[PDB]
């Protein structure tokens, strides 16, 4: 489990958003397996605006944050997992590293703040969902 809290904003995966994400939804998208839902408080963490590929992940299920280099954000073709199909997932980056359904929601973090959340694991891989390019997070 994991989110992001950015302004008025609480970023999720997708499988494990709330009814009161739902109930309080700005944006989804089942291909990233991301939903954003709006907050009654102001959250503070910050976005990386960049092009890193290196950074810091947090693997609950080790209670340990690893540092990975990770692929550009990219539609990768993802096994089936407890959670999805195998299926084609946009805007995912992968890392070499231990990630477990549990994982999801886990913070990927550079020098610019925060790149993505766990979203895929298996085969030895890590896969994080983007969030730099939701520009709109930052706003409004
Ligand atoms: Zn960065």
């Amino acid at each position: 489990s994991g989110a992001i809290y950015v302004g008025n904003y609480r970023v999720v995966n997708r499988h494990l958003a709330t009814h009161n994400d739902w109930a309080n939804l700005v944006w989804e998208d089942s291909s990233r397996d991301l939903l954003v839902s709006s907050t009654t408080a102001q959250g503070c963490d910050t976005i990386a605006r960049c092009d890193c590929q290196t950074g810091v992940y947090y693997c609950s299920s080790r209670r340990k944050h690893y540092p990975v280099s990770f692929s550009k954000p990219s539609l990768i073709f993802v096994e089936a997992s407890e959670y999805y199909p195998a299926r084609y997932q946009s805007h995912l980056m992968l890392a070499v590293g231990h990630s477990e359904p549990g994982d999801c929601g886990g913070i990927l973090r550079c020098q610019h703040g925060v790149v993505g959340i766990v979203s895929t694991g298996g085969n030895g891989l890590v896969g994080f969902a983007d969030v730099r390019d939701l520009l709109w997070l930052d706003e409004e």
